[PDB]
């Protein structure tokens, strides 16, 4: 057996150099190393985790084993994995089976290496997707039972997890960490509006202030598209089917329109919906000239970039991820990202802070399993709120921020704990 | 028995002339009156409630009377009621018992002339604190039978709910409003957003931009508060005891930072914690001269006002719900509304729109226990959310705001029905 | 010959505690005195001041005499005096000539009041408007020679004193401090942006999130409103003549069409222009129901509001300085201070520190003529920059805002002095 | 004689591709274009000019000879020019003598080649810089008396002219255009906002929200850089040397402090001051680890760079004009563009449409010099105001702003004409 896979393991210091830069913008992640490096909850724990293979996900690698967990990895996606970052963790010393460009089959393949151990199969999963949990339940039930715990962090695993528990087939606990707050509020909102404003101008470096974005969608991932842009002095136009959603974005003094209204307004458009037919040819031919056209939300289901394929008279690529159609009207569509995840394909991705977020969930799921299995029946779970509190809390320092401590006479009196939980499970925020 | 009690029913003019303003404002409830006043779903209904006899209350009420129901009501405080507003309901031949500075035993008279009608005692709630709903299940155990359903709006009613449920006291199927998302949102977060400054304006006329404003509490209050301020040019600080919503606010760029520490910078306060001892005299101490202190959260328990009468050298009152105390030290505090609600005692409250949310919330649920009781067994029901969007949708209208309609292979591919509900339970939005 | 001449002299008490109030926010004029009580640079001058006998304007004249000169004061206006600030000046022996509500003649004879001191006619102008400078030089040019300066801090005023020197007739050298850029930032700028909600709020209270506000210009005036308006959620559309000002309004993200067009979708209507016909009856015939209509820019030429009175079918008064209108069409309009300034008639005007900024200049214009006569031929003349830099120097204390000093080696290089000026003279800022 | 000299001439295709997609955002040009076309106002002219050869300069080049005029240019830069933007000019049949990487030697030669046109020498300059103005009169003085114009776009060649003229030097009519608004606003404020965080993004890819950003100056660059900032959501920080600036960012909200106390709290530096000295050492020691540096100001004069080099322990570079410095004190500095400017080195400079405001500058200047040799004796004049408007107007149809016109009763009562200048000399915007 292999004791790891990586493209090339010389880019271990590269990716050693990066590890270290990105350690000071996940400050979650180190305070939880400040934290258990001594006590070290996870000793014991056999963490087989599928997840891809970033800078950001290393230093998730290692804080797992400074716990004192044992620890497997294989990346989630094919194309994810950052090589000089699978080289640092493969040249640690701990089985590594990732590289980008990998095959299906390499895909499959990586992800079998992790399932057993030095001394025996995983006891722990630490899941993106889901395809870990289900390689498990299908081709590998024989290791369910030796398992005690799955952590989960995105919306498709959870959706997974809970079929799988709806028919019967689920059988370790399993903790969703992709609803908790600290998670989705990063990886959503901030995450993305971090991002959109860094992937269109990477591609076009097009000037934001004076423009119309049409922005489909007000969810988390939509609100923090429009306030980016807002910021830049964009008009920003909101396009949605929630009436909830749309009244927030009235709220804030965005036009809320229809799509079929908007394509003939705006300069920049932007899908958050996570649905399907968002702009169509019929919303492309009323386009101004030039309009730039990108997704942020699913896959590449929202755009109907295949329309614009069968039906434009010219294709010019202007660079990488970056492609501008001409159409039988005259006017040229610039897309983005080949209608894909604008942030992914032009730019680096969510900021490592806010990586820092969700894989600080990851690690709190991780001990909560590990450490209190009685606690956990099967089925699929929420991350305690205090934990999702002990995650915020963690990032509290790198801010400097002062956090207040409530005196035994306000906790009395709010009838909570000084340390929390400090808000119902129904809290919003 | 009297068939109302207002101060001077010579008002109705006037009161008649501000809910006439008011309605284009409350479009929730208006639109509940233009979809129902054919179809009398509240045919039968004989409504009692105890709430604020405002000017907002009154189009509540109309807007009742509109869907066929019979109504007769009080205010929920001694203070709150708009005399023109209530003589108004009064003149329309509605029995309203209320009028600003009611005693003690005047405010319990006033809900009990509500219980019976000229045909019948009451068979629905609606509720604002729980005191109706309280004075019935305490005294008038009777008529519990013949009562459908309860509504109640405030966090005090609703806590107050599960306790009596809690111990078997409830004997009416009641619904929670005081937690759905269009009452949330504008009750505590909008709301508060429009009439802080709206307040400290009319109490000092102060310039808020240049000054230090430090709000004690990032929940949906402090989140308004905050963002009224920073747009007024003001340098927000945020104090908070919950790390997820300090860790918010450092998002948004503010400085977090401890009362302790934030007292000797800010000229301005604003407690929103719904929390004692906020602003101690150690603070008081600190503060620069003339510091303009408030507290838009919980009653008066925020702000050590005690102290101020009790340490002060002077307390001068500047107009009616602002005082400047000077201390020891020779500096002055300017305490707005004695330490009470700063948008009640130096504003007009919340907005007609805002309250439109509540109130159209308040409708939404009477119809649904009156139309439903089969749905409803005795306890505390959350406020469905397919009715919460219809809260939203009633006040997209007067926006001008284009709602997106999902086509059926857009709900089929979203596993949603073309109507919603569009969010699942524990979307935080 | 009267000492003085004011409504109640016995509302000196009351006036003295708003003066208390005021100096706070007034950093700048208390600035001065701290830093001339003693050297007295204005020793040996005779002021006569023709400006709102304000309470703001009270701790202008008390800064004058602190510096050392004799003052004698008139307003500028019949209606602008309050009372209670004009008595405690009264009160302290300095000799003033103003209340509200006076009549042209007595207006009139007010300002000749202050022409005469003690020992001799006035040595110096502080002017705002004009009318001090004309009753001069048209009454009683006798006294020209004698005088050996003008300040001015009005459009009017300015606008006048050049026609004067354009046509021989100005005798004085004249010090124009309108366009300084503490001055007119702060009166154009700041000064409504701090106000213009405030006069919509306590005429409506109308929330102003969500709502579609047209705010016809975009010069200082328009640029705060449009600036205060999009703080609250309001989306906020622009009107413009000036192709560069349109620009600046379209890189901030506001969209800019014409009155036209947007009187068809504004709920709230602003005029900032300075020029007339800017709501017509066209317009108004286009509104929304309620549409709430003001102007904050001139007079009340803005508005047609004869328009309004000649052709709608109902007027119904709400509360002073707010009308409402029914058109023939059914809608109705409602009208802010009858057309006039909203901050004005629905406010309490300017803050008290913007006031503060724009005396701190008049005080720098009278100390700049009185020591400096050698320096200023008849004409008017700009305030030299470093004066108005000291002017925002002087409130820098009171924002605790700590300048930093350019070390000698900076102010070589950059080829300034280390006490400025530090822009040239035709710096926008 | 060559005919030209690019890198490579086949790069044409690629830079044609970019003049197009950039054409769409410099509508300036275009509409002189459109506008121009027919009547060729520069026919006759030989234009050279002296900019850095980039895609936005090929525009404003074509647009020269779509007006009518001849035109000759080189870069004012060794590394500015964009070779495929080079080779499309050169392919249109241009000369133009530029590419990146020139020597000193060549730099001066390229300028020399455009001097001489096929039928005879230059009669018109179009300089950024300087530099072809200096070379001309210093080693070309024979070529001056038939030269009618210049008009030069920069703060340098500004102050050079001014020099030039007090000392008898200068010998032909130059026109400024760096002080129009059009072009200083979006050369400075606007430029700068689109810019700064994008640069940032590239070198660092890190998170902006939550940190804490000193901004060293707030004149325009300051401004547009806090502003952008500000929208990402960082807490900003500004340090000033001019009270008026400091009293501006005051009243935004901004804590306005010195680098000597906010050297301790920053996350990351911008300087924007124009300045020497303003990131020393004893700064550098005090800054928290991993803090980002950047210049965004004056070339390079203003972080003190030699300082670390000399002082680090460690200089590691992490990318292109990324260097993480590593001190005595074992914290890291991340510097980027090496102390130059961040947009430049870290971005891609300015957006189109910026440029289009500074270009569409400079052919307004050619025409008026061309075209009114009369209206301008030897000197530095201020390009007229009315033409700094039609550069904005020029913009707005990109925009889809519709100006509005004054009608004649408007224009005669604010004493204007219809078409401008809309605005007095002094007028700040
Ligand atoms: N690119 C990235 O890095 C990230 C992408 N995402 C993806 O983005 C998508 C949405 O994410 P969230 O904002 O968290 O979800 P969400 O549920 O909060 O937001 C989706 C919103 O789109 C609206 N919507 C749905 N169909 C619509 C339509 N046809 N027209 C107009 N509006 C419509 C919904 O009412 C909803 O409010 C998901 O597919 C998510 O997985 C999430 C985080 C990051
Ligand atoms: N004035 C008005 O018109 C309104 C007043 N309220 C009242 O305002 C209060 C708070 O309401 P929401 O903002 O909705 O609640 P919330 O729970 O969203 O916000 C309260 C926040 O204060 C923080 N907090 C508690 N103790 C603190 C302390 N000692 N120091 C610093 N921060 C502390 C908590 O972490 C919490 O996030 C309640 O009492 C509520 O009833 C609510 C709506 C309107
Ligand atoms: N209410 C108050 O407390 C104050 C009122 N003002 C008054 O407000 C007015 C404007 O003041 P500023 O903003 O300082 O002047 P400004 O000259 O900076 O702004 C006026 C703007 O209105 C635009 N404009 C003119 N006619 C227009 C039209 N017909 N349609 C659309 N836009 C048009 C102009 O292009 C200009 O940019 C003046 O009359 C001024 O005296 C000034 C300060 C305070
Ligand atoms: N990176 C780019 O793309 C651009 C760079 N610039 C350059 O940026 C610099 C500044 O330009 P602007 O913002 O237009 O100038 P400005 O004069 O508007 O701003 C400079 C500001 O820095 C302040 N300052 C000077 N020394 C200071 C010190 N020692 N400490 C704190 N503050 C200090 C001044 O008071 C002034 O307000 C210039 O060198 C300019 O040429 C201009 C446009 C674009
Ligand atoms: C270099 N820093 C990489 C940080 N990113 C990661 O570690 C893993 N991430 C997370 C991420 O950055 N985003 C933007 N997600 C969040 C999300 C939620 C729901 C649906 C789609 C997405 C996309 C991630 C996710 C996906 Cl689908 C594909 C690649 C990913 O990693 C990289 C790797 C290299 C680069 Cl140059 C950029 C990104
Ligand atoms: C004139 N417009 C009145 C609109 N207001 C109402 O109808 C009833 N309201 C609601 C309200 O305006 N606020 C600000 N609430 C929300 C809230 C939630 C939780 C705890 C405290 C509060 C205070 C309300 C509530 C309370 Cl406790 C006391 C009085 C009230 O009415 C008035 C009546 C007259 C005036 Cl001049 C202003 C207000
Ligand atoms: C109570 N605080 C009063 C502060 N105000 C003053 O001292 C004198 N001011 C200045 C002022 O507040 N504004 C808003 N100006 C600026 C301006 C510039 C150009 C054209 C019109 C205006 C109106 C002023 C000007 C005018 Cl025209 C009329 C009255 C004025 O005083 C008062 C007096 C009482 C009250 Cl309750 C409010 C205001
Ligand atoms: C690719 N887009 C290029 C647009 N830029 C240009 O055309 C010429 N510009 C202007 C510019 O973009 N900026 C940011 N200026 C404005 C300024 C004013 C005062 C002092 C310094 C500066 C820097 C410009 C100026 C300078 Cl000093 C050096 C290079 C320049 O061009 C490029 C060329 C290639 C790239 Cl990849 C980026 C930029």
């Amino acid at each position: 057996k292999l004791p790891y896979k990586v493209a090339d393991i010389g880019l271990a210091a590269w990716g050693r150099k990066a590890l270290d830069i990105a350690e000071n913008e996940m400050p979650g992640l180190m305070r939880m190393r400040e934290r258990y490096s001594a006590s070290k909850p996870l000793k014991g724990a056999r963490i087989a985790g599928c997840l891809h293979m970033t800078v950001e996900t290393a230093v998730l690698i290692e804080t797992l084993v400074t716990l004192g967990a044992e620890v497997q990895w294989s990346s989630c996606n094919i194309f994810s994995t950052q090589d000089h970052a699978a080289a640092a963790i493969a040249k640690a010393g701990i089985p590594v089976y990732a590289w980008k460009g990998e095959t299906d089959e390499e895909y499959l393949w990586c992800i079998e290496q992790t399932l057993y151990f030095k001394d025996g199969p995983l006891n722990m999963i630490l899941d993106d997707g889901g395809d870990l949990t289900n390689l498990i339940h299908t081709k590998y039930p024989q290791l369910l039972p030796g398992i005690r715990g799955i952590s989960e962090e995105t919306t498709t695993g959870v959706h997974n997890l809970y079929k799988m528990m709806a028919n019967g087939i689920l059988k370790v606990p399993a903790i969703n960490v992709n609803d908790s707050v600290t998670k989705s509020k990063f990886d959503n909102l901030y995450g993305c509006r971090e991002s959109l404003i860094d992937g269109i101008k990477r591609a076009t470096d097009v000037m934001i202030a004076g423009k119309v974005a049409v922005v489909a969608g007000y969810g988390d991932v939509g609100k923090g598209c429009a306030q980016a842009l807002r910021g830049f002095g964009a008009r920003v136009i909101i396009t949605e089917i929630d009436p909830i959603n749309a009244l927030q974005a009235a709220m804030e003094g965005y036009e809320v329109t229809t799509m079929d209204e908007a394509c003939q307004e705006g300069n920049i458009f932007v899908t958050t919906t996570g649905c399907i037919d968002i702009i169509l040819g019929r919303h492309f031919e009323q386009m101004k000239d030039d309009a730039i056209v990108c997704n942020i939300g699913h896959f590449d289901v929202e755009i109907d970039v295949k329309w614009l394929n069968e039906n434009a008279v010219e294709k010019v690529n202007i660079k990488p991820q970056v492609d501008r159609y001409r159409l039988k009207n005259g006017r040229r569509i610039i897309l983005l990202a080949e209608g894909r995840l604008v942030n992914l394909g032009c730019a680096m991705g969510h900021p490592s802070f806010v990586m820092s977020n969700s894989f600080t969930n990851q690690v709190m799921a991780q001990i909560e399993l590990w450490t209190h299995p009685d606690k956990y029946p099967v089925g699929v779970h929420f991350l305690p709120k205090k934990l999702d509190e002990a995650v915020a809390e963690a990032h509290l320092g790198k801010l400097n921020v002062k956090l207040t401590k409530l005196t035994e006479k306000q906790a009395q009196y709010l009838g909570m704990s000084c340390d929390g939980p400090f808000k119902p499970d129904h809290y919003r925020y």
